[PDB]
């Protein structure tokens, strides 16, 4: 004998502010750790605070909270399609703490980005997922998102980038 | 050869090149915009997107289109290169366009310069390999557009 029932909490989504930096970094680390890349986080709180909230930063961040109490975040920026001749939005990070993965916070963050895209005349909302991350893939497939698997992303960074400039 | 920022007057030439590139990428039919649409978006007041023109002796020979990304791991902006193209009769202009983008990346405190390539496009892959670029092939890009995007918003 036991009993299951629905609980209801009011959740909040708001734009992030400079004071959110320490929490945002905390969540960035948690996400990177889930993505098996903890060691790749090389920034610090002031690095995040300054770059994310610079005047004319291309990047925007949202916080998700419960009587908050932050429970998740998203970081995104505008992209462009030359084929559509329209801006798009690219979602870089999306994360909800494990404890709160059932309440629909992740989905609503993604929905609000979609609303922003449509409201701003954008052709596409896009993001990336690790090929081994089947739970996330299942979710993205379920909402009608489609893989762009003909494309491979290439990167210049570190010394190779410096040499290309020099 | 000359590399310069694109201006609204370049829109016609940019679109012609966009179509040339799309055609090579086996996607000519995906270009659904006109010059007007390019003007209104690419050259909108407050536009997040930039373009570079490559010219040889006053003649436009190629272009790039790019925007700023962000790495939460690095705590740094990056640049994402959407389009890079040099017309056949002039194919080292492409390398020159990339150099300018890299210089822009370095001056603007960017950690990464990135772009995408079709897996069948071996000439592009060969070129990118030759400049020290590395494939980020653990990731798959996902997209919502059209009805799926509209329905998600609602």
């Amino acid at each position: 004998e036991n009993l299951y029932f629905q609980g209801h909490m009011t959740l909040e989504i708001r734009p992030a502010v400079p004071a959110d930096a320490e929490q945002i970094l905390a969540f960035i680390i948690e996400l990177a750790d889930y993505e098996r890349a903890r060691h790749e986080v090389v920034t610090d709180v002031e690095g995040i605070r300054r770059s994310l909230f610079a005047e004319g930063s291309p990047t925007r961040a949202l916080m998700c909270l419960s009587e908050g109490r932050p429970i998740g975040y998203a970081v995104f920026f505008y992209s462009y399609s030359t084929w559509l001749g329209r801006n798009g939005i690219y979602l870089e990070d999306l994360y909800v703490t494990p404890e709160y993965r059932g309440v629909g916070a992740g989905r609503r963050l993604l929905r609000e980005l979609a609303r922003e895209a449509v409201a701003n005349d954008c052709g596409r909302l896009e993001w990336s997922v690790l090929d081994w991350n089947q739970p996330a893939i299942d979710f993205y497939r379920s909402i009608g998102a489609l893989p762009q698997d003909e494309w491979v992303r290439y990167r210049l960074d570190g010394e190779a980038l410096r040499k290309m400039a020099e």
